[PDB]
Order: structure tokens, then sequence, then C-alpha cells
């Protein structure tokens, strides 16, 4: 286990240099709501496993991790984001280390650490975390549309430019096994392993119809069908690679393009960029 490699070192959460106001307060606050949302993920990763009954769980482990040692910690000093992130990856990384890569609780120890994350995610992006009004809405809608209709070969000329390989499919949308969620009753292991299924023709009909209130609403249903798919199939597999694709093209399009157009059209009088404060922060009470 290598603690201070961050499970996707190109996430803004390592790459920006943010913090949460009283984020030992936020930290309690937001783990108590997800162990409670989520009781059956969460319970194996409260506290640590019994010295008494596991030695070589303690021989394989050099830094045991429990969700009730993150929130004994303080984190308000500067590499206080960091440290915690990567406390918070622990919890898979361990878990990893010492179970078979195939089992139930390594494939919950990875939505744990998946759904502290998109929380974090949220919290820290409340600066832009813009109410989905009309013209939001319709900006959302392209670039939704643009990832559906996104091949390999587009989607590399905007990640490497002149650097991008020369063969690249110009024809197969990587979004296709994405759509639709699986037949329950084809593969009933699925549901059993992934505890909430997402697929871009739900996001896509949730945005329509006006489902997410605001910006990251839209943007962790979009996060949760690519990495739902990290969870469900190995490392090695063709699917697991086109969901890695995706969420790095998607992560492209809304900090290169579409924050950037919001900016430059609120800047221009061409758009209302307006929020729906509401339990932005609660944590503080």
């Amino acid at each position: 286990v290598d603690y201070n490699a961050p499970l996707n070192p190109k996430s803004e959460l390592f790459l920006d240099d943010w913090h949460i106001p009283k984020f030992n307060r936020f930290i309690s606050f937001t783990l108590d709501v997800l162990i409670d949302k989520y009781k059956d993920i969460f319970k194996d990763f409260i506290k640590l496993p019994s010295r008494k009954f596991h030695p070589q769980y303690y021989y394989k482990i050099q830094q045991p991790m429990s969700i009730n040692e993150i929130k004994s910690r303080d984190y308000e000093y500067e590499d206080g984001p960091s440290n915690f992130l990567l406390d918070v990856e622990l919890l898979t990384k361990n878990c990893q280390a010492y179970n078979e890569y195939d089992s139930l609780i390594v494939k919950n120890s990875m939505q744990v650490v998946m759904l502290i994350e998109f929380e974090v995610l949220k919290a820290k992006n409340l600066k832009r975390n813009y109410l989905i009004n009309s013209e939001v809405k319709a900006k959302l809608l392209h670039y939704l549309n643009k990832l559906v209709d996104a091949t390999e070969k587009k989607i590399n000329q905007a990640l490497l430019g002149a650097s991008s390989p020369k063969n690249l499919d110009d024809k197969v949308k990587l979004s296709e096994p994405f759509m639709e969620l699986v037949d329950k009753d084809e593969l009933p292991e699925y549901y059993e392993i992934v505890h909430s299924p997402m697929a871009l023709s739900i996001v896509k009909q949730n945005l329509e119809i006006g489902q997410y209130s605001k910006i990251y609403d839209f943007i962790i249903d979009m996060l949760l069908v690519f990495q739902n798919a990290h969870i469900f199939n190995d490392p090695s597999a063709l699917i697991y690679k086109d969901a890695t694709t995706l969420t790095n093209y998607f992560n492209y399009l809304i900090q290169k393009e579409f924050f950037p157009e919001l900016q430059d059209l609120n800047e221009r009088g061409e758009i209302n960029l307006e929020f729906d404060k509401f339990e932005f922060e609660n944590y503080l009470a």
C-alpha cells in the first residue's frame, strides 16, 4: 500500500489548492450523514478490526484505518485536505491489500471511498455550484450530448492534441455500454455488488425534466455512472478502460469548456448565475 499515491492523482481534489472552513466539523458531520444513509455499506469500516482476532491483518497492513479514527483526527492545517483524502483512501487500499480483489467487502470499500469523495467534491465547489436554471440546463445538455457522441479519436484529440495516437476509431461511441443498465434477471450479481446503479439515459432524462437542482448534483451522477464500471469490472476489462477515458473526457468538458463558457457569458451579461444555498453550510451549525 502506497499511502501517498492518490487513487486519482489528476482529480481536482488533489490538484486544486482548496480548504473547507472548520474542516473537522465538516468531516464528522458528512461521515455521520453517510453512515446513516448507507448503513450496510459503511458498517464494516466504522471500527478497526479487533487486534485479538486479526493478527495477519496487523502484519500485512502498515497503516490501519477506520472512519472512527478519521473522525478523531485534526485536518485543520495546510496539508489537511490531502491527508484527509489519503486517510479515506486507505479504507479501500488496505481492504484491497488484505482481501481478495473480487470480494464483496473490497467492492464495498471502493464505494465507501467513492461516496465520501463525492461529498467532498460538492463541498469544495460551493463557489461555482450554481442552480440549474434554463440557461445552465441548456448548456449542460449540450455537454452531455458531446460526451455521449464522443469517439476514441475525438476524445484523444481533446485530451492529447498533436500528441494523440494516429489509428483511433472515429465511429463507435464510448458511451454505448453506459447508456442503459443491464437487465437484473440476466446479471443479478451486478445489483448485489453495485449499490447505486446509474446509466447515462437516466441522467439525461433527469436533466431534461429538471430533477437536478444544482450543477454538482448532475456532475456526481455522471461520475457515478463511470465509477460504477470501475467497481463491477476488473481493471483489465475494456469497459474499465472506457470508463476511465469517459471520466477524463467529462472532467475536461466541465473544467475546460463548460465552466469557462459560463464565466464568459456571465461577464457579457448573457446568463444569470444564481444559487440555492439551502444547507450549503449546514455542517457549521
